[PDB]
């Protein structure tokens, strides 16, 4: 009924966000981008800029849907991404190391609760 938190815990303990779709495990993390498009976006058309601890995701000319500061760094050198079915645009961060979790995608969407139980640590 009432609006609380849009952001919900997925599979990969990620966040369902209305813009786009996220998953983050102990591996690394993986963004998707829906656009709402009807044809085949080119590696050109889109612009997605990936670094250590900063991530950039759009359209050329139009603005970034997703442009802020990493939770934290992600191996760039090996980050990479996708475009899927020519209309969404899937971005993979790898997690400088896998013995750490994420709270969020970036430094400007909401967190969530990673951890859960009565336990106090």
């Amino acid at each position: 009924g009432s609006s609380g938190s849009s952001g919900k815990p997925n599979l990969g303990n990620g966040a369902d966000l209305p813009n786009y779709r996220w998953t983050q495990t102990l591996a690394e993390l993986d963004l998707a981008v829906p656009f709402r498009v009807s044809f085949r976006l080119k590696g050109k058309d889109v612009v997605v800029d990936i670094q250590r601890r900063h991530l950039r995701v759009g359209l050329k000319g139009q603005p970034p849907v997703v442009d802020g500061e990493l939770y934290n760094e992600v191996k760039v050198e090996e980050s990479s991404w996708l475009i899927e079915d020519g209309k969404v645009v899937t971005v993979h961060l790898e997690k400088i190391n896998k013995m750490e979790w994420w709270n969020r995608l970036v430094t400007s969407d909401p967190e969530i609760n990673t951890k859960s139980g009565p336990s106090s640590g």
